């Protein structure tokens, strides 16, 4: 069974396999006086494996690394930020330290950059407009348009069916926005057709926050923030 947020003590990290060569990592973290719980992914790639956004915090990070190495013993190699958030950049400098390269979008880094937070390394090209995507090993990075924030990225594993939608998309049994402080409102629902145009046969969808679930994540997000929206 997926750990829900009150089974995850700050600090602990939890590892969840997907399928073959695919897992999330589940961590939570205090924020505006609330712990919230927060995904990322792993894929292997070879001898090697590619990592998806942090555990928020370079205390939690540095517990992700360390679950990764009793558990999975494949070298954490590249790692991906899909925005700019902490909780998906907070523990870059413990990845890069440990000798992982670092990789986001030039908005993601500008974007983090202006907000004082933790830089990837290196600049991800190709996804500059919306629509755009490119191959990283074994997934494929999607910029859906400007959604949860403007730079938000999402992460496909073609052979595993796994769609990681990361913070633009909601689980299923949340009812109200929740940080949408730096989200385009208007182009969400626009971006979430683009992502179901391109990944109509996921069978394993990952928002950022919660449960996964299958491809109705997706109009539930839509749904979610157009009502926010009208009230
Ligand atoms: N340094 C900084 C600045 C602004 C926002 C953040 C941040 C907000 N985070 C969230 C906390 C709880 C929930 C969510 C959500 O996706 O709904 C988020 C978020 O990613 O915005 N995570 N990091 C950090
Ligand atoms: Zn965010
Ligand atoms: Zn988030």
């Amino acid at each position: 069974e997926y750990p829900t947020v009150s089974e995850i003590p700050v600090g602990e990290v939890r590892l969840y396999q997907i399928a073959d060569g695919v897992w999330s990592h589940i961590a939570t973290q205090s924020f505006d006086g609330a712990v919230y719980p927060s995904n990322g992914l792993i894929v292997r790639d070879g001898d090697e494996l590619l990592l998806i956004d942090t555990a928020w915090g370079a205390k939690n990070t540095a517990a992700l690394l360390a679950e990764i190495e009793k558990q999975i013993g494949l070298p954490v190699t590249r790692a991906v930020s899909t925005h700019f958030h902490d909780d998906r950049v907070g523990g870059v400098d413990v990845l890069r330290a440990a000798g992982v390269a670092t990789y986001a979008s030039p908005s993601t880094r500008r974007l983090a950059e202006v907000e004082g937070n933790e830089i990837p390394t290196h600049s991800l090209e190709g996804l500059s407009s919306s629509g755009d995507a490119v191959r990283f090993g074994p997934v494929e990075l999607f910029y859906p348009g400007a959604a949860h924030s403007t730079d938000n990225l999402v992460v496909y594993v073609p052979s595993a069916s796994v769609l990681y939608g990361g913070c633009a998309i909601y689980e299923l049994s949340r009812t109200s926005a929740g940080n949408v402080a730096d989200a385009d409102l208007a182009e969400w629902p626009t971006s979430i057709e683009r992502i179901q145009q391109h990944y109509p046969e996921a069978q394993f969808v990952i928002p950022g926050h919660g449960l996964p679930g299958g491809l109705d994540l997706l109009k539930h997000t839509t749904n979610v923030v157009k009502a926010h929206t009208n009230r």
